[PDB]
DNA sequence: ATGAATCTATTGGTCAAGG
DNA sequence: CCTTGACCAATAGATTCAT
């Protein structure tokens, strides 16, 4: 089948279906744990990694409690939506 | 009556074949092995797929330099040279 | 450094036409 | 009834940006 907007065109249409979401913007699958959706299942699962791998020390936001895996991503994330509280 | 429901789930087929296919999703059984690799899948049509990865009828085949496996993506190769041959 | 976005090849489960 | 291949979502990994 054929891409709408770009108009390339793939041998497979379920890698289709993903493409034409960059163009519509549409991402089903939502995170559990924050705002955070995307188009592909895959990537979520590599988000997910992100929030706590299990068998690693898991840093809570001091804010809104929310798991990290990463301090560094922690600090990312109180800049980005924890500013307006100071 | 017709043995057209699932002993595990409870789903019903209008195909009782189908239902043979998909009870080994519950039982873990795989008959259908690769010749040519590990794989091992529940349906006899999946193998025939499978099989398409490992060459076509001409095209090119690439086989890996060491286990002399076939392969008809060259990116599949790699991702089997990374997984298997790291020495 | 850490992670999202892009890309694509392979696979699991479904289903029913037709053999 | 059984075989077979199409169909779609899911999966896994590689590359390419963004911060
Ligand atoms: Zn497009
Ligand atoms: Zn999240
Ligand atoms: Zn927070
Ligand atoms: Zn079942
Ligand atoms: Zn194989
Ligand atoms: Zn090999």
């Amino acid at each position: 089948d054929t891409c709408e907007y770009c108009g390339k065109v793939f041998k497979n249409c379920s890698n289709l279906t993903v493409h034409r979401r960059s163009h519509t913007g549409e991402r089903p699958y939502k995170c559990e744990l924050c705002n955070y959706a995307c188009a592909q299942s895959s990537t979520l699962t590599r988000h997910m990694k992100t929030h706590g791998q299990v068998g690693k020390d898991v840093y809570k936001c001091e804010i809104c409690k929310m798991p990290f895996s990463v301090y560094s991503t922690l600090e990312k994330h109180m800049k980005k939506w924890h500013s307006d509280r100071v």
